[PDB]
């Protein structure tokens, strides 16, 4: 078995190699890289997103989102406040001042200590969740926006054409801006790249796993827990490095630089940080493998989750003994 202890791989591939997508992934997957549900690729050197990122202060940010911690300093949820909208040039500005910026530090790991020391006692605003893209139309190589879309795949894979799309997500962090625990939405991979800026810390817990991380939150999050079966699905709790390792919960950790990818794998619990002010983008994909993972994807259907369109289709086609309660939780 390839990857038996489940590391985070890094993968280099050639400008050859960066042509096909998918035939990429499944070398990755024929190496291991899915047991850590995390993997970091480096684009070849020849290769770039888009020209220049000098011209994206005018991109609004019609919902920037406050991020409150309530809980303890290892142990948290947030909630997100509702901020008035601003242009990126705007939040680069804000991210950049005194109240947000980056303190200090030595390197990444004297960050992370602070991180999981102070960030309960503030907080940042993210511009998370923008539809759109930065790649250039002509980056004709992993870009974000051109991807085959999961409901070709279903239907690819299973003969059912169903209605949905599929496009990707801008992210714009600064300092202490958090992503809670979570798997995607029915189990889904993702892929990051980080556009600009500075760095996101991820943390991620293996597939083979995934029910230790859960059986861990249902005891220190016990009211959220009682309140709905898949609770992680409202994407709000926080659990520390130091409070996993004291409870047994396998899991790696990495940082991710501008001009990298990450992909994340069907059912890999991830959450993370930024550094500073940044620009990523993200979506969701699928693959033959995924399939089965998305028949047996949890779901929230308390009502709090609240999701695109485009997951009413998977539901019913991979769970249809599930729709009819998920669909009442959307409804
Ligand atoms: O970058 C973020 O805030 C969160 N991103 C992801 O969870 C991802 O790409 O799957
Ligand atoms: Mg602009
Ligand atoms: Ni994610
Ligand atoms: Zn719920």
């Amino acid at each position: 078995a390839q990857n038996p202890n489940c590391n985070i791989m890094i993968f280099h591939p050639t400008k050859e190699e960066f042509n096909d997508f998918d035939k990429y992934i499944a070398y990755m997957e024929s190496q291991g890289a899915h047991r850590a549900g995390l993997a970091k690729i480096i684009p070849p050197k020849e290769w770039k997103a888009r020209e220049t990122y000098d011209n994206i202060s005018e991109i609004l940010i019609a919902t920037p989102l406050q991020q409150v911690a309530s809980g303890r300093a290892g142990v948290f949820t947030q909630y997100h406040k509702k901020k008035k909208a601003m242009t990126v040039g705007e939040y680069r500005h804000l991210a950049n001042s005194k109240k947000y910026q980056t303190p200090p530090h030595q390197n990444f790991e004297d960050l992370e200590r602070k991180y999981w020391k102070n960030r309960i006692y503030n907080s940042p605003i993210y511009g998370a969740d923008i539809s759109g893209s930065l790649f250039d139309e002509n980056t004709k190589q992993w870009n974000l926006g051109h991807l085959g879309t999961i409901q070709d795949l279903l239907e690819k894979e299973c003969g059912v054409v169903i209605e949905g799309v599929n496009t990707p997500y801008l992210y714009f962090g600064m300092w202490k801006t958090t992503f809670a625990w979570h798997t995607e939405d029915m189990d889904l991979y993702s892929i990051n790249y980080l556009h600009l800026g500075e760095p996101k810390t991820w943390y991620v817990v293996p597939p083979e796993h995934g029910q230790r991380l859960e059986r861990l939150a249902r005891e220190l999050f016990p009211g959220s827990s009682r309140g709905c079966g898949a609770f992680l699905r409202h994407k709000v709790a926080l659990i520390s490095p130091t409070v996993l390792k004291e409870n047994g919960i396998p899991f790696n950790r990495i940082t991710q630089e501008a001009g990298e990818f990450m992909v994340t794998f069907p059912y890999g619990y991830h959450a993370g940080f930024n550094h500073g002010f940044n620009c990523a983008e993200a979506i969701n994909f699928a693959t033959p493998r995924w399939i089965d993972y998305g028949k047996m994807a949890s779901q929230c259907s308390c009502g709090e989750a609240r999701v695109t369109f485009s997951m009413d289709a998977f539901v019913r086609i991979l769970q249809p003994e599930r729709y009819d309660l998920w669909k009442r939780g959307q409804d």
